Formats: structure tokens, sequence, C-alpha cells
């Protein structure tokens, strides 16, 4: 499980990060890459790359920030996983939480029902293995710092889900 | 569960299939189209109707035979489901078994990763609903009807599954 593209299988950088995140975890963040959008498993393998390699060459992160990245292809793709503590939220809520991340900028268009599905399913196979919470509670980036992500149109949707909370 | 790429989504005609299958069920019977495959949401939608209609309009069957189909995208696009008995594998086994069909033809190529990842992902689901076994079979195609299909190299890799029986 759970349809998740491997690191590998998108010809990632190795991380290098060793902080680990404490489970079962309580919180999940939902932030978008304000990048380029992507709707193909190739288009978005290249897309997840260019990601990790601003945060890993640019930024001298350890890896990619967010835990794991949604295409509009309808595919999950690994970033630090479950285990390893992210950089999507900063300092207070990186420790305590995992960040999804929708690949592009969606104040003004919506992701495509495949990759809301693949959000959601993701977040099912992170309780069943024990990663998450049960009564996980589903947080957007502005929710928890100063930014516009993960978008108007996509914040609008995550404050739907049942989990959600502000 | 199981991210499946729902009927109305792929935009597929109304089934007029009746009859159930009996759960939990046993067997998982796995096949290729033998037609044209496709990696995009976008091409692969268009395969499950071109499916669809070559069954349901030259076949004059009720819906798409298979009760789930797999795209080279990655996605499981729904057809019977479940629940209601197929038209796959003929009928000693059509009334006791799920039908997987993978969208294209596995004699040469084998299938990318992603797919052969959401054919597992999937029966996982399955078991999970108690729509299969936790003790469910994998047959070939082949190995209960005379035939070619799911193709060599795709046959080759499902013998190499854990829940496969000869
Ligand atoms: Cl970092």
């Amino acid at each position: 499980c759970g349809s998740i593209v491997p690191r590998r299988e998108w010809r990632a950088l190795a991380s290098e990060c060793r902080e680990r995140l404490t489970r079962p975890v309580r919180y999940v963040v939902v932030s978008h890459t304000a990048g380029s959008h992507c709707d193909t498993p190739a288009s978005c393998a290249q897309q997840a790359q260019n990601v990790q390699s601003y945060h890993v060459r640019n930024l001298g992160w350890c890896d990619v920030g967010y835990n794991f990245l949604i295409g509009e292809d309808g595919l999950v793709y690994e970033g630090r996983g479950w285990n390893i503590k992210g950089a999507h939220a900063g300092p207070t809520w990186n420790p305590i939480s995992i960040g999804i991340s929708f690949m592009g900028n969606y104040m003004n268009r919506v992701p495509p029902p495949r990759a809301l599905r693949a959000a959601q399913n993701l977040l099912a196979c992170g309780v069943a293995l024990g990663a998450l919470r049960s009564n996980y509670e589903v947080k957007g980036h502005r929710d928890v710092q100063p930014t516009l992500s993960p978008g108007d149109r996509l914040y609008e949707i995550i404050q739907t889900w049942s989990h959600y909370r502000a």
C-alpha cells in the first residue's frame, strides 16, 4: 500500500535526514508546492524531482520538505515518509505533524478528484500502519503559518473533510 | 480505501447487470484486454470506455466484463465492482471469482510497477472490505481457459505473487 510511488521510482536523491517523527501522529498539514502542476506520472516524477532539487541544492535541506506529494496524475509520491520529521510547516508544526503537498498552485484551480482521492486514501493507509492516530486532525498550511498555501480553492475543499480542524 | 476511479469518472454507460457474487469471494483471475495501452488518466479513462463499448455494444454484454481494470497510468478503473458477477473467465469461474484486467497486451511488454502496485493494493482493499477472503487465490486467465491472456510477461510476473496458485 497504498499505490505510493517510491523515492527511487521518481529518481529521488538520497535523503540525509536523521530526526525521527514520534508515532502515532495527531496532525496532518495540507500545503501546495505553488510550483508547476502535472497530470501524467511522467511529468509528476519530473516535478517531484524539481521540488526536491530546489529544497536540496538551493535551500541546502536534508531532503524534499514534505512527507508526501500528491500529483494531479492521481498518484502519491514518497517524500520523507511516515517516520522522518518534515520541513513544510515550520518548527512548531514540523515535529508533531505529517505534511502532504498537492503539486501546483491552487489559488485559482481545484485539484481533480483522483488527486483528492489519492490524498484521503494516503491518509487512511497511515492509520492502518499506525503512523497516524485514528482521530487525526487535518490543518491547512495557512492555519499554522502565514502563507496562502494550500491555495484558496484547495483550502475550501479541505474545510469540508470530516477530520479537518481550524 | 482503493483510490478506484469510479464509473461516472471514466464516463461508463449504466450497467444492466443483476446477478450478484457471494462474499467473501475466494478467487481472483488476472487478464489483459489484448488492446491499446494508456499511461495518462485521460487516455486510460477513454480506454476503459473503449473496452466497456466493445463488451456492451459488440458482444451485447450488460456491462464491461471485468470487475476492475488496471491502467498503466497507475489507477484502478471500476467495472462491475466487488458485488456483481462479471464476464471475463467463462461460466465455471465467472460466478466464484473477481476478474481484474490490465488494459494492454503483455506478451512482449511488462506492465510498469505502478500498474502492478495498483493491482496488489486493490486486492488488499478487497480483503479489508471482506469482498475477498483473507486466503484469496490469484489465478491466470490462461490457468482457467484456453487463452494467451494475461500475456507471458505479465503471466510470468503474477506467478511471483504470494496469493498465486497454479
Ligand atoms: Cl530540513
